[PDB]
RNA sequence: GUGAAGCCAGAGGAAACUCUGGUGGAGGCUCGCAGCGGUUCUGACGUGCAAAUCGAUCGUCAAAUCUGAGCAUGGGGGCGAA
RNA sequence: GUCCCACCCAUACCCCGCCCUCAGGGUAGAAACGAUGCCCUGAGGAGUAGGCGGCCGUGGAGGUCAGUGACGAAGCCUAGGGCGUGAGCCCGGGUCGAACGGCCUCUAGUGCAGAUCUUGGUGGUAGUAGCAAAUACUUCAAUGAGAACUUGAAGGACCGAAGUGGGGAAAGGUUCCAUGUGAACAGCGGUUGGACAUGGGUUAGUCGAUCCUAAGCCAUAGGGAAGUUCCGUUUCAAAGGGGCACUCGUGCCCCGUGUGGCGAAAGGGAAGCCGGUUAAUAUUCCGGCACCUGGAUGUGGGUUUUGCGCGGCAACGCAACUGAACGCGGAGACGACGGCGGGGGCCCCGGGCAGAGUUCUCUUUUCUUCUUAACGGUCUAUCACCCUGGAAACAGUUUGUCUGGAGAUAGGGUUUAAUGGCCGGAAGAGCCCGACACUUCUGUCGGGUCCGGUGCGCUCUCGACGUCCCUUGAAAAUCCGCGGGAGGGAAUAAUUCUCACGCCAGGUCGUACUCAUAACCGCAGCAGGUCCCCAAGGUGAACAGCCUCUGGUUGAUAGAACAAUGUAGAUAAGGGAAGUCGGCAAAAUAGAUCCGUAACUUCGGGAAAAGGAUUGGCUCUAAGGGUUGGACAACCAACUUAGAACUGGUACGGACAGGGGGAAUCUGACUGUCUAAUUAAAACAUAGCAUUGCGAUGGCCAGAAAGUGGUGUUGACGCAAUGUGAUUUCUGCCCAGUGCUCUGAAUGUCAAAGUGAAGAAAUUCAACCAAGCGCGGGUAAACGGCGGGAGUAACUAUGACUCUCUUAAGGUAGCCAAAUGCCUCGUCAUCUAAUUAGUGACGCGCAUGAAUGGAUUAACGAGAUUCCCACUGUCCCUAUCUACUAUCUAGCGAAACCACAGCCAAGGGAACGGGCUUGGCAAAAUCAGCGGGGAAAGAAGACCCUGUUGAGCUUGACUCUAGUUUGACAUUGUGAAAAUUUUUACUUAUUCAAUGAAGCGGGGCUGGACUUGCGUCCAACUUCUGGAGUUAAGGUCCUUCGCGGGCCGACCCGGGUUGAAGACAUUGUCAGGUGGGGAGUUUGGCUGGGGCGGCACAUCUGUUAAACCAUAACGCAGGUGUCCUAAGGGGGGCUCAUGGAGAACAGAAAUCUCCAGUAGAACAAAAGGGUAAAAGUCCCCUUGAUUUUGAUUUUCAGUGUGAAUACAAACCAUGAAAGUGUGGCCUAUCGAUCCUUUAGUCCCUCGAAAUUUGAGGCUAGAGGUGCCAGAAAAGUUACCACAGGGAUAACUGGCUUGUGGCGGCCAAGCGUUCAUAGCGACGUCGCUUUUUGAUCCUUCGAUGUCGGCUCUUCCUAUCAUACCGAAGCAGAAUUCGGUAAGCGUUGGAUUGUUCACCCACUAAUAGGGAACGUGAGCUGGGUUUAGACCGUCGUGAGACAGGUUAGUUUUACCCUACUGAUGAACUCGUCGCAAUGGUAAUUCAGCUUAGUACGAGAGGAACCGCUGAUUCAGAUAAUUGGU
């Protein structure tokens, strides 16, 4: 047989994401004396759109502690945040929307995003249109904070971990049906080389599992095992169940 | 060609929102030329003009439209709206 | 039919000659002899496969012939000889020119008709097919040997601004220009040419490259890799650039986070325009007039002298008008679309000027020219911004919008923005006229070169608005501004000047030409393909079609004629789909304006639904604007709309251009995409829906590895993996099976390592185990599944209901003879005259059914289907016209194919002959057609089978494997605690993350707030504002007294950059599991083809089997893979099955007695033999079913194996013995090598020598190969491949004829009566090859496989027609039969049909053959490769003799045959004859006979005669119609 087109997609080649009219990385600011001790203070530029990517970009303006330049920061804006607003960051920073702080010195109950999973990784959680993570609760004696994530997983993270106040801006994007097969091209167009999607039933043997058959059909069970060798991992990975999911989950 | 929002005016009514002239110029809308394609004649030709062309008739034609150059993916590999 | 006589001839027989072979003899005191010779005698002679012998020929070697030869070697040619059976040898003649041969040995690349053989050459075909797309040529002249395709002039035409025009990119490379030209090429010619030959031609600071970066590629540091090299592109790197100072380069002082290259002739980007000029270059040359960049220093100007301009309220202005580091900002720099406004150019209109055209007539006419570059100066030009002021009675305002107390209207200003006006350039140019010189050298000189208008016009550009996005639409080099304020700046002298003028320089490579019906790629000068720019007039909505201007062509082999058949373009009376699988093809409709427009609907559509009317020309009228005066008048300007009269051909979108429509069904929602070159679809995609995994120490994936990589510039509204497939309404039950997931205990299973025991040790044995699994839960929008039987309602049918068997559950809602149902052309209704079609219903549905999605569904569809209107040559039924061919000619000129060839009939034959046999026959050489034959040409059949030949794909095939999971050992160190194992502590190994490796850890100074033996905790100064923050101010001492030098300002200390994980993880090596993701391989045989079946595969009995033996078939009836401590061995006593008599229960049968009883019983098992004081049966004793090795028999090769037979060595059993016993009374009851396991002994070996373990040998058994002389082995292929097979299937033919069809003989019986008018049982004899079987003879290096259409001929077993005979024949109508194939045998609905059945006509609507006639005749509906859907089946790939949809139909010019047409020879003609061949007519109706014969009556013929008509044939065009 052949090479799958999921086996495929990890060479890179065409499959690789589109770069060029992305300008940053959406991060935080290292992590340094003045966001450790007090708070800095930064301007909001200008409120941008970044292609691929459903969420608003804020550019933030810093004056350099030891140096007479300035530096542009690029984060996730929350929503809310507005050009010619001041944010603070830092372990003083007030706790108001755009503020970046310490998860320590933020108390139980509020939403951050962009949270680190350590300290200093600047952002990793909840930084996609409408997310959010919760500050659950706080375990000081061992300098640590459980949060709550837009999957609704519980993490624990040190306290040390920052995160900007407030929800990520963008809304309700998939409120809307894209409704044209031109929409979504035109999502995935600036995204990746994923778009349209073939049916593996719609194949031969020769290029998928599924295969052929003088019926579409898939011919054995869709679960696949979570052990499978690469090439096999095609349909429902590891599936604990499958069908309509007709109540709640135990599982969270 | 059709004529979506938005807007102007006038008629009713009590209200609320009904109606009627206009304006406007949206849509993977439509007729249709070039381009792109290739349905039927199962036409021509079938030691051809041509190792796939020619004619008529057809599909689409403002956007999943057509196309150049540069660049990438190399054989059990690639690429595949399959 | 029989008998007789003579005769004819085979390669046979007889006699003779000769050849050869074989056999038998003779031949030496050698006068003897290729002694391998000779002489004598007898017999014999076929031959594929094959064997042997002898000889001939070829290249080369040794010896020899004192060989041949320029007075002619070798070779070659030869209707000239000789020899040999023959292969061959020799000679004569000719040609020719330098070597060669005989004999004996030696040697080999040694002998050709084949191999779809190799290379080369050459034929018939054949002067043949053909040289026919792109509208088209003609006259005169010149040139020349020669002119349709050279040139000039004239005419006629085309391309018709999305060009046949003018220039470019790629690509080519000299094709560009001049001159000359024999051949070759330009498929005709050629004087011509992109050809050939000889010479020329490409000029840049400004146009490009060069510079920059993009996607991307390659280095570097490092890390992998055995390595070629891979990753890496800033990453675990000590990676650079700025200034000052001496006689002299080298003395220092500051900044630093960066620290490569390549990559665009369309992206970014410094700067050039006009005129002229050459044969060919020009934004490059020449002339004029400019610009940019860099470098230098001047003149003037400006500014200042303790300093770096002035003005304006302001927006800002002015000719400058200092400014380091460091920083900030701007430009470069960005999507698509819409309407509006400005500008350039083009187009159009009016007037004037100059020229030209027309001018019978008319036309103040028609056409052309009338131009102004870069670079500058100057004045303007929307948006915006500033000042005054303060708006509701809100106002301003766009086509649209919008704007305003965050300050509108208004008034006044500032400013970005020329492709605008004027001026310089610049009229001196260019152009246009006009007039005077002249072999040329020289032209010269005059004049003129203007003014307005218009616009939904076209094109480009600019501007302000606006719309869309889950889409927001590059980077860098370079240039500029500013914040900051470091340095520096002569009251009589320079002046860190972006001002004016001035000086110097600008290298290198490209530059011709084409860019395409001839310069590129398609083998080529190919109707194909190949990226752009500019873009006139008319009609018209319009870069639509059609015509024209500029410009370009007139180039595609020509002449003549007008047959068939064609290709292309059309027209047809009447009918109007009757054609056909099917309306395929064609026709019909079509623009605009005005009316009118249904069902349904997702309310958006449907919709141009359906349909109807009008349209020309001319003469008028009205309306729709701008400007000025003074509510009218005047002036200016286009078009768009409406109304009226008149008028003609009742015509007018007059060409062109240009929708047919409707009622429904299946299906996919739609737009979109794909099998380039047979499938455009219902397939794919899609949005929507649902499921699954994953929180980064992660999920999925790539890599040989990596300090590797993609997703990822990512973080659940995300990434990844699947299914279904818009909307609407729904999506039922089943977790038993296979998966997936979760737990691994009260539970079992296990490897390596480790633990214990035994041992001398190797080892062996025990416990223990992680993962995985057994186990137990969950899960179907996972793969998938969703049942049988029996009764039951006052007649009855059915079964609401019930009784009963089983599953994991038993098909719910829906839907259906549906693309899914076989039976089936289901049943009913409708549609039609007629419907296997369609639709609507019905449903025990072979085999419908719910995200393997069910049902429905507006809109959409080059999808499939039915009907209706319109329409028509599809048809009845054909006809006609045009162009180009074909045709004939000149020139040029192939190919396929070809054993030899080409008339038939029958026969036989390899069962379909051109050749053979027997007949018919049979006359040169030819031309146009033609599709019967050549089982015509393609192409070593693709269907089928075989092969110990493959390949793609699948899986629970066999064997493995990347990866992965888990365990062990190592990396791997240091502590503590718990009674060796577990837990948690350390950080330095190791791993992760961040950063420019800035503020980590301890303190102590201060600020505080909390507390009473004054003690502890916290903190380090930024949160009103879209400003700024840098090159330190100061304190303190030193000082050269300086924005100078140190310590503070800015606390000290540890040099751990910071934060995490941490001896875990990671990594290395082994061990268990998992692993169609991947690899390799396999997937029996026989066989009336193969498969399925069966086993005829090892083996036994009887028979087939034809009396020894032997002997086949998928022949017949059967049997075997066991069973027995006795059912083996010995001995003895007895006699069985059965019958007749008898005896209480007792009988048909229980036991007892007697008599008969040849085996009719029994002997393990099939069958056949055999057995009676036994071989049966009972009793007694036993283990001969033992040890050893030979011999023999059957199957047979006289090999194994299995069986069996007689005897020897022994020592046993039994009988008093004799004797018997080496398994089963005989004929079946079974198994090699290798390996393993036993048994056997003072047995042999472990090879330096010993002992003990262990191992290995020798002899005899066992563990097994049943495909049984003995591989270890699953499928599928419709995506398929190869070597073959007519050894072997599907279609023709051949034999046969069961079966099918059609007859005969007999005649029980039927027929009121009567077997035989006519039927006809039981039986029996046949014929036919239009059925289907059976066979496998021909064809698998291919004979084109159904049907229909068309066309001809043949048969008779006669449907009709002619003439006859019989009746249960009064007439009429029928029935049966005879002679009879002359002549006919139809039009339609449904179906691909065949077959069939209906409607209807008819005299009748008979049956058949001709390779199941007929595909180089068609068509392609059926069968039907590859695409696709459904149902059932399969785990799956896939299968289905099931349904459905789409799916390339090639070649004739050869020979013959046929149809026609010429024709030599016999002088040429005219008029004739007629051998032979062909042959043609057919049926019905009406009137009369006649309401008559005959009949009770109903009813109801016929002969003759007359008049028409059907089908067919041969002509013809007066008339009518078509063209
Ligand atoms: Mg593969
Ligand atoms: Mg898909
Ligand atoms: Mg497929
Ligand atoms: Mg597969
Ligand atoms: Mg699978
Ligand atoms: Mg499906
Ligand atoms: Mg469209
Ligand atoms: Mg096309
Ligand atoms: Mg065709
Ligand atoms: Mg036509
Ligand atoms: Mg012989
Ligand atoms: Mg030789
Ligand atoms: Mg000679
Ligand atoms: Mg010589
Ligand atoms: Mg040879
Ligand atoms: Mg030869
Ligand atoms: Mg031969
Ligand atoms: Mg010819
Ligand atoms: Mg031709
Ligand atoms: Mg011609
Ligand atoms: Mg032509
Ligand atoms: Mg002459
Ligand atoms: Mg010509
Ligand atoms: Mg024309
Ligand atoms: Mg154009
Ligand atoms: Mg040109
Ligand atoms: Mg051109
Ligand atoms: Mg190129
Ligand atoms: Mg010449
Ligand atoms: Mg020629
Ligand atoms: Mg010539
Ligand atoms: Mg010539
Ligand atoms: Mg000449
Ligand atoms: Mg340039
Ligand atoms: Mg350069
Ligand atoms: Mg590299
Ligand atoms: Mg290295
Ligand atoms: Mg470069
Ligand atoms: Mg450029
Ligand atoms: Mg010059
Ligand atoms: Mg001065
Ligand atoms: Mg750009
Ligand atoms: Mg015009
Ligand atoms: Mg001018
Ligand atoms: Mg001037
Ligand atoms: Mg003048
Ligand atoms: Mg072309
Ligand atoms: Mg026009
Ligand atoms: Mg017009
Ligand atoms: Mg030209
Ligand atoms: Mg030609
Ligand atoms: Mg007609
Ligand atoms: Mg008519
Ligand atoms: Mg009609
Ligand atoms: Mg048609
Ligand atoms: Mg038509
Ligand atoms: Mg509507
Ligand atoms: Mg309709
Ligand atoms: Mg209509
Ligand atoms: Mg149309
Ligand atoms: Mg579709
Ligand atoms: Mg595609
Ligand atoms: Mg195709
Ligand atoms: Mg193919
Ligand atoms: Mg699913
Ligand atoms: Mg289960
Ligand atoms: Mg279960
Ligand atoms: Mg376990
Ligand atoms: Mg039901
Ligand atoms: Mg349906
Ligand atoms: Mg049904
Ligand atoms: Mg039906
Ligand atoms: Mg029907
Ligand atoms: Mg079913
Ligand atoms: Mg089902
Ligand atoms: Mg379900
Ligand atoms: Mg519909
Ligand atoms: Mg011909
Ligand atoms: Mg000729
Ligand atoms: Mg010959
Ligand atoms: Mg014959
Ligand atoms: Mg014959
Ligand atoms: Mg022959
Ligand atoms: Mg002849
Ligand atoms: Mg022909
Ligand atoms: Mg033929
Ligand atoms: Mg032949
Ligand atoms: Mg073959
Ligand atoms: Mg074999
Ligand atoms: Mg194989
Ligand atoms: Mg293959
Ligand atoms: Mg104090
Ligand atoms: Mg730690
Ligand atoms: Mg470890
Ligand atoms: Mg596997
Ligand atoms: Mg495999
Ligand atoms: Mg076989
Ligand atoms: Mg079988
Ligand atoms: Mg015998
Ligand atoms: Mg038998
Ligand atoms: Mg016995
Ligand atoms: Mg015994
Ligand atoms: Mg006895
Ligand atoms: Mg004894
Ligand atoms: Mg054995
Ligand atoms: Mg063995
Ligand atoms: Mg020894
Ligand atoms: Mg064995
Ligand atoms: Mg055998
Ligand atoms: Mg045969
Ligand atoms: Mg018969
Ligand atoms: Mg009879
Ligand atoms: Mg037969
Ligand atoms: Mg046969
Ligand atoms: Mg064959
Ligand atoms: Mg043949
Ligand atoms: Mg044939
Ligand atoms: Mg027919
Ligand atoms: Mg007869
Ligand atoms: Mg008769
Ligand atoms: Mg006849
Ligand atoms: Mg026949
Ligand atoms: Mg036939
Ligand atoms: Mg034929
Ligand atoms: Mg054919
Ligand atoms: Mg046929
Ligand atoms: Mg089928
Ligand atoms: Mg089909
Ligand atoms: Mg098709
Ligand atoms: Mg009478």
């Amino acid at each position: 047989g052949r090479v799958i087109r999921n086996q495929r997609k990890g060479r890179g080649s065409v499959f690789t994401a589109h770069t060029r009219l992305r300008k940053a990385p959406a991060k935080f600011r290292p992590l340094d004396y003045a966001e450790r001790h007090g708070y800095i203070r930064g301007i909001v530029k200008e409120i941008i759109h970044d292609p691929g990517r459903g969420a608003p970009l804020a550019r933030v303006v810093f004056r350099s502690p030891y140096k007479y330049k300035q530096i542009t920061e690029t984060f996730i804006a929350n929503e809310g945040m507005y050009t010619g607003q001041f944010i603070y960051a830092g372990k003083n920073a007030a706790l108001t929307v755009g503020n970046i702080l310490p998860l320590s010195s933020v108390p139980e109950g509020t939403v951050v995003s962009n949270v680190e999973e350590k300290p200093g990784d600047r952002g990793a959680l909840g930084r996609t249109s409408g997310n959010y993570v919760t500050v659950v609760g706080h375990n000081p004696d061992e300098g640590k904070t459980r949060i709550k994530l837009p999957s609704g997983a519980k993490k624990v993270v040190p306290s040390s971990s920052r995160g900007m106040i407030g929800i990520v801006a963008g809304g309700g994007r998939t409120d809307k049906p894209l409704l044209k097969a031109s929409r979504a091209k035109h999502k995935f167009a600036v995204k990746r080389n994923r778009w349209p999607k073939t049916r593996g039933v719609a194949m031969n043997p020769v290029d998928h599992p599924h295969g052929g058959g003088n019926h579409q059909h898939i011919g054995k069970a869709s679960t696949i095992s979570r052990y499978a060798a690469q090439g096999q991992k095609a349909g429902l990975i590891a599936a604990r169940r499958t069908g309509l999911l007709r109540g709640t989950q135990k599982t969270k």
